[PDB]
């Protein structure tokens, strides 16, 4: 069933507490900020993009995200980086790209798509 539900942020998407994202109808870009005491390195992250499924973390912690996709996304046009200041960054291409979505996973509460604002 359907639960209690998130107002959307100005970019139509989700602000968690671990990570936000923002998306128009054919993708979605998140950000997901680390809190570490050293130099974040690629080494350190296990990151996997898949068709409908999504993980993010590092090593040997428990992941940020690691969760079924809201619906599936192009993986040869889908990427991410790590961005200055220790923020991670990923850019999910969209299959069916005229379609809002609720969550980027679906462990997460939905936004209220009522209040979606196309113009942004």
């Amino acid at each position: 069933g359907s639960s209690s539900k998130l107002k959307p942020n100005l970019g139509n998407g989700a602000d968690l507490p671990n990570y936000r994202w923002t998306q128009t109808l054919s993708e979605l870009d998140l950000a997901v900020p680390f809190c570490v005491n050293f130099r974040l390195k690629g080494k350190d992250m296990v990151v996997d993009i898949q068709r409908r499924h999504l993980r993010v973390g590092l090593k040997g912690q428990p992941a940020i995200i690691d969760g079924e996709l809201y619906n599936e996304v192009k993986v040869e046009e889908s990427s991410w980086l790590i961005a200055d200041g220790a923020v991670v960054t990923v850019h999910l291409e969209k299959i069916n790209k005229m379609e809002w979505w609720s969550r980027l996973v679906s462990s997460d509460p939905e936004i209220n798509t009522k209040k979606i604002n196309p113009e942004n």
